[PDB]
């Protein structure tokens, strides 16, 4: 019983100021669970969306920009995919950008410019052997929709070159899933 | 956002024994309502399947006997479809099948036998007037999945023949129903 | 179980004289009701028809003067279909043909002659918001037969020229139904 | 004005049982009648089916068994088309199936078997020289729909072993007819 | 008597300022109704259109800005088609956008850009059940134009990001209308 | 923005009785301004029709009688089209009929027959000079809608046989006239 469907989430990210002369970078990472987007259910459903087994097809990050396009000390950073939660260690002020000869770098024109990245995400099901699958979505793993335990999926890390000025961003991830197994459970009342 | 599934409930119904002498039937309705197949949901999603609109395509009611084979006295009823929510009034043992010249009529053998009725419902909008439309699958109307007051769909009367002995039987009821606009509510944790 | 017949119904119309010199009109509302065509039955049925659903096709509207063709002081009137029951107001002599500018307006020859209207009336299912379908044989609803409180259908308004003499008319109603859901109930004897 | 449609009527039959010993056979008529599938009307339409001519198409003859299928004492019959009303005595031990070497005979499996007859019955327009009409469509006699005094059809005889034990039977009798001229009578009120 | 033309209105809503840090949402509802746009009209015409039956095709709401491009704390919001009369509560600073995940939902990027939503509302015809129709121009209701009493059509929800910054618009919406039977009414002078 | 609609207008003319002996003709005119078939609106619609500019297509005047058809004293006169605001001049008892020779005479049969004209008017654009354009849908001129102030088409003059009795006729003009740039006006309320 497959359901192919679209679910999103917002939230922030800042670059704060920085006196330094030289240009640096701000390097972060960015991971995604599905328990961010699918709230959990009421009664003999635990989950809200009534399915048992899941599989990410794709996520859309999108980062809009919360700055003018006055704003000056503008700046140019990289975005990367990394499909195995061993990123570059997040700094503050680095001297280099280390996604910038990563195969999967796009430039990121900073502060007011609109920043999209699509991909297909792999889960994280062994940490200390870091093994995931390539896309095939014939083959891709079925996941089980768990209660408030489900598992992290990976893909995305960024380097930001710092300013003078604060860098805000609305950022707004939309996972595109597909689930399996419709199993809803109607008691009496 | 459509999305077509299945949705069931499963309920006893009995003819009690009457020690009359002729044959009678006992007269008895059945409506459908969505609340009985589809829980309410939890938190800012107020009903577990999330989307806004539905409209019931079909339904397939079950007469699944509870009866042995061995079972005397036996008899023949009638099935009838009903949509408009003006049955013929419940009686235990009328002298008469009221739905046997019905167009829509289907034989029920009893007690032991299987009876399925596959159909389409149509609400009650106005009981006044109790208007309804023609089957078409791309006119039919939305209706909103309400929290805890939706609208009952109508469609069966049934006419069973009383006997000597219990006729019990565990009715199915299964209805195709098609979802739209997938609404989820994702609050932060 | 569809049955298309044929039901009419006669009653007369009069136009009373006036001494007004200058030409007016009189106005007046006609509206069809299945209780005038179809009687009560008898017994388990409570209609001499016996089936469950209905819908009106067509409407005849048949103006059979009584007037003789010597009569004189002519006069040229105007009929419209009104299918949301607010008519203009009956009068008694207007200084103006309100139905003239209608798109559905047909001329009345007066006194002596025959007028006809052919059309499909709506029924008033809402009279607060007076909302009907448009012409389509595939998705007219059908309503219920009901025992005494079938709902008003409408469709035909009038305005004729007032004379110094009176003119009569025997007005025959003929409606084109459909019915659905032979119910025909027999008990013993 | 022709419609044609089908009227349903439901009774029992019971063969009693016998301590004779032989095999012998219960003999049993059936007549056909409309007034015991169609009731009176009420008011200026005499009957419920507004009508003035009928004539009947098909007769089904179901033999609906009430005994369970684990008694033994099991028999075999035959019921045969009598189209003259000129039946074999009813008997009640009779030495012999007198309808078994008819050629329209079916054997009747006893006594927990569906027996069924599907045949085109013939009124009894002169009892005295029972004289009817082959089997045409186009060419059948159309008789008149009286208030209370309409003729009987005539078309099936039975032939019943007895047993030990009681055989109960539901038959039900449906007329396929079609009429002619619909003449209901509108009355004003 | 079809005349398709095009009826407009303009008016304003703003998004006030909130000191509140976290990413809130603020959330409105609109509604459409004919007497917003078309005005009473003179005389034995009640309205300026004369015609007597109407039916809204499509609406084209346009959020024209008032903000310059030099506007900082931009935002991303989401816009909504709402066919039901059950929004979203209103709120000032709500923890989510709930219109996010709706099928029908468009990104309103704020405060100085232009966001246009082009789509055929339906009409409140029972807010307890809330039924509507699907898209079809040739089954579409016709509704009657009443004099000040018009029902409310219904279609579009918002949610606006708050700023630190009032962030204002002039709304126009423009109602692409059929109305049917011209009626005009031509008394003497 | 084009709308071609009909609009109509019905008074009465009498030509009064004669003791003449001789036959003679009763000469008048008729002239056409959409003043008398569109009434002013109201508000800041200042007509009725909200439009701004129109030209007249068709005209057509019919003569419907008030005569029994057992009136005797019957007469021949004549109708003719005259576009230029110079009739002949209106006369009682004038001993000829001068519209008899008119290359656009029709028959009058008098008095108790039906006379219809349909033609094109032309507007009292100078009246000193009294030009007019030849027949031509495209090329044919955009007058102004004004409020109180509009110009007189003209068309029509007619010449009726005099009689020992009163001829009264009951006359219908009905303009086909077509518009131009709605321009509705919506103010707030």
């Amino acid at each position: 019983g497959i359901f192919n469907t679209r679910l999103s989430r917002t939230f922030g990210y800042t670059i704060k100021r920085t006196t330094v002369k030289t240009p640096s970078w701000a390097v972060d990472m960015m991971r995604f669970n599905i328990n961010d987007f699918l709230p959990p259910g009421g009664g003999s459903n635990p989950r809200s969306v009534p399915f048992e087994y899941y599989r990410i097809r794709k996520v859309k990050v999108e980062f809009w920009p919360c700055s003018p396009i006055t704003q000056g000390d503008r700046g140019v950073g990289s975005s990367a995919v990394i499909l195995d939660d061993n990123f570059v260690t997040k700094a503050t002020a680095l001297t280099y950008d280390p996604y910038v000869n990563y195969s999967s770098r796009h430039t990121i024109t900073q502060p007011f410019s609109y920043h999209s990245r699509y991909f297909t995400p792999k889960p994280v099901l062994d940490s200390t052997i870091d093994y995931f699958q390539p896309n095939n979505k014939r083959n891709q793993l079925w996941l089980r929709l768990q209660t408030a335990g489900n598992v992290d999926h990976v893909g995305l890390g960024t380097a930001f070159e710092n300013s003078i000025y604060d860098q805000e961003y609305n950022i707004r991830v939309t996972m595109y899933v597909q689930f399996r197994e419709f199993n809803l459970k109607d008691p009496p009342l």
